[PDB]
């Protein structure tokens, strides 16, 4: 845990391409997913959704996919956060279950701030594995959390226990 | 840490290695990130990344798949309460994650009680499915949690967040 | 900051405003200190600071009042909850502050559902009283809380404690 | 956040008057409340309370006041804390309410040590003003929370929601 | 506490014959317990009993003792870990209450691992005394909390309150 | 702390006590750790260490003695709480712990209420047993514990675990 | 500068435009030094520069425009030259940039003469042409330079001569 | 002497006593510097230093006389020469100090011969002047000075030197 | 290694194994160096090092054995040349060292001629006898050395020459 030995020197070979920001792996590993999924060279491959929202001239569909095959397959889903919040959200995958929670004031009054928060519950085990899916984010507050997939769903438990049933018992009279 | 010999031995058995390219964690990762955007015309893969090997007649993919599942069927798996503990016992059934909870104080001192646990941690996905999956106890602590299978599960911490398109920053000199 | 550049033009400006006291803020801290305790036949002022001007016919002295109450009148007040959520709603009179947590599910996908939230934070001592301030819902999330008024707040954090007249400590020499 | 450099430079224009305690601010200040109050110079204005005390030779009056005018008047308010509790008292000014919590041992038997401790909770919205007022303790305890004031008074919330009355009603036969 | 300046000066001196373990002060103890309390030189003297155990070839004895005389008396309390939990180990002394917390998992299955634990409840004020009770650990988990002694032994606490009984009661009539 | 005469000076007047053996504090550690195993040939010893005196004709050991009772007989301890507090005060036996806790509000002022608050803490092992030792409430705050006593208590924290039998570890050069 | 602070945070609202190469300053710069020689296929350029963009649908270039041109047609431009001044003006066309130099003695006092100077700085290319633009001076001072206009002007100092192929150079090591 | 502790604690006792005038031993310095000259209207004092005090009521001085005289009347003081020495003792009245000195060799050896001596010291300048004060000296030792007394003495080396207005010196740069 | 982790953490696994004697090295090597002068009253030994051992029961020595010989009988072992190499070979036998050195030329190319070598080294003391053993060769290289054996043997390099008895040497201060 050398803080004042290795932080330093591990800093040092960054710096021959270090000076943009903190985070160099999501504008252009997303940059490149708003130009992976358009057809550039060769053509054609869609499939979207579309649900309310407050903008007129955009529109914000909801990603989404669904696939099965040989022995690999990869996925993607995305969370909903229509207005930006990347120091006001936190997203967390616990176990077969994703879930963000971002909040933004983006409404204004007198002496009064207004506050929206978009809390979204995932419970895909069939989409979701936490040792392999990771988390992405857009400047608009898209979430998409991207990574592999498997099966089942269901919160549910149903376990009893003792009842006995074998040494002290009940009856009644009979003929 | 003999920089005058470690180093030059520790990069010995690496020449027939070298050459990897001195950017070899950013460019694969490019590629990677490329092919984890749409399903590249590849034979479909969840997380397969094409690693530089030495082997000329075939393609190897870094993988996982014996990190999920290997040798179950369709039974029931059985705890671990070696002394019977009814009312001192609480199994849990938390996702894919099968756990036992039983103390029972069964040696006895002058003024001092002994009392022995047994905590077991399940971490069967595709042995326990929380929906279907019960427990059953008997009067000894044989504790066995009956039901089907089939899932994959794995709670993990690697979600990067922010990052994503449009922010900018600055700054100015200083002393 | 070059400190041969900075240092000598940062102090040019400041001629005009130079030669305020090596010990300003101990000097005036004192004047204030002592109007501070008894109403020294001034206008009557809670913390009018007088402080050095170059207003030849008009004293000036620093105060607040912009910084208390504006724009009020009798009111009712209306808080924003775009989406109905009467149960899941709750509304805070916590003194002069007035809040709204309300959270509704209005969004839904397959297996996830989204759920937006209004909170507002209303800092309006001029307008709120909580003995009589109440609160009013309708159908559609509209809240309003009516009531009278007039009245300042504003939570901070200065109260030096300690230091209470005839202490006394000591020391000596050390290596 | 320097604090390995900040730290030790801020501190260094301090020593050409360094030495002395860490709360110069008090002393001085209480020290010239007591002569602020007293005719120095000038003759006459007074106004007290007074009561119970275990003290026999002097006497601990309830410090207060009150007025009001033009648009500025200043005011102080006085805690009770019999007995000095520098380092055992906590004053926490909650919004309109002003609380003090000092507790000292000062009676002593053989195995057994007495702890007394005051405790005041003033509800005075018209004479607190968080974003202002301040505290001043004395070497017996007597905390002084000096500063201005507004008016208003009240904990009861009383903020009824729903209830409906719109919709689904009741009724009963007539003629 | 300066941490930079005596914890370095303070490791000098033990520098000289500084090198093995963190600990010096037990293996040496228990080395020479299980050495004195064996007929060494002299004659001899035993006394012990002996609980349910796993072991087949060794036996686990639960050590004790009693004794009074003049006004000095040596005791010595032996806890019960027969798995060794050095770090999965808590000893805790509450008053005249000694209790040991040390979970191990010695039984590993497929996906799962068997964690087993013991815990024993001491409420000897009569061989304890926090303020002058120390421990030991063994190898096998063998704790021994070796200590002077006292008397007295009790949880109960039984402290009625009030019931007045001298003003306002009842009664009825009479002849 | 001058090095070049607090040091020689510091050694003056310890010159008829020097040659204590340099390692003192493990020489005499080894004898009461062997006389601490077994109670060895002695006047016996709860923890009598033989300590290096100038005494010629007695043999001094350390001792406690006066660390645990002193003066007490049948007894019936009174807790103080100078003003009634019936339904306000709580009265706590925690072991060999008597203390009392009632809080009264009997100075009020126009908004502001003042509470007293009487807490006596009493450590008296000898004079209390949690089992027998009850409580008598008077109408003015006298509180009494009454009942037997004859024990000794006091929580410390001195229990160093691990370093139990054989255990090793191992290192190698390195930079 | 809190190099752990300023510089993680300057890097925060970065990320979104991360990963702009290293090498942004000399990537770009070459192919925009390839465009700046031979009209390369495009609606041509006096300057502009592709730029790295969020914006989707439209491709952005950096250009000026709004830094020659604005607002002008067939004008007849005036000097300012409230006070008269004849014989002591001097009206100059130094290309495209129109100035006038007159001061005139309008204040005087017993031993001292005053005097007032009105200077203008016109760099108005397009209102501006030596050739053609003239001047006509008032009775009362108002200079006034009429003629057509059209063109764009502008003194810059960025004209790098050195390097022009085939140079070489050498050294040798030294000490 | 942790910097980081002790400072921030030592100045802690003390704030009721802050804020006494940075230059408190030049401020107070000169005011009784001032008194020291001519006796300033006041009760008459050789060195009654007003210091600041917390007494409201009376007014404090630094004093002196319980440093020169105490409980005296008219009587003779008695050397202690416990074996007498008439011829080999010497008596002196230096001053106010009265001293005797007398040895005489009472135990005897071998070929060592031991001398015993007595020697006092004596300060009472209200019980000795050198003139009338006399000696008379007895058989067995006992020296007793007569006379009367009335007296005050001290030595003390408290001199400063020099400083007498009209000097003047100079210097210049160097290196 | 982290001092600040590895050390602690090193020392840890060590905890009862220490107390080993701060001069383990040199105090055990005085008593093996005293039983390696004169046969000393034991089972005899080559160089048996009675060494610290957690073995209650049972005597444990440092021993070699298992490091001279093993499983040996008459025997006649046998080099191994594949190709043969009758005048291209050389057996030696160096004591009990027996190597075979045989290069022949069976591969040939162009103007290149290929040559392979068989080289055995045979450290076999329990199965080799110079004066004994003999050399048989085969036609196809499988070279046998056949006789009897039972010695032991191994080249090595302890031994420390000089100190010896009665030398003497000396030194002086310096600067």
């Amino acid at each position: 845990m050398d803080i004042a030995i290795h932080h330093p020197w591990i800093r040092r070979p960054f710096f021959p391409f270090h000076s943009p920001s903190r985070l160099f792996d999501q504008f252009f590993g997303e940059h490149l997913l708003e130009s992976d999924l358009f057809p550039t060279s060769t053509s054609l491959s869609p499939f979207y959704l579309r649900p309310p929202s407050f903008l007129r001239a955009p529109s914000w569909f909801d990603t989404g996919l669904s696939e099965m095959r040989l022995e690999k397959d990869r996925f993607s889903v995305n969370l909903d956060v229509k207005h930006f919040s990347p120091e006001e959200l936190k997203v967390k995958v616990l176990g077969d279950v994703i879930e963000v929670h971002g909040k933004h004031e983006e409404r204004q009054d007198e002496h009064g701030f207004i506050s929206r928060e978009f809390h979204r519950k995932y419970r895909i085990p069939a989409d979701v594995d936490p040792l392999t899916i990771t988390s992405s984010l857009s400047s608009d507050g898209v979430l998409t959390v991207n990574g592999p997939r498997k099966q089942v769903s269901g919160p549910e438990r149903t376990i009893p226990i003792t009842r006995e049933e074998k040494p002290a018992v009940t009856a009644a009279p009979k003929k």
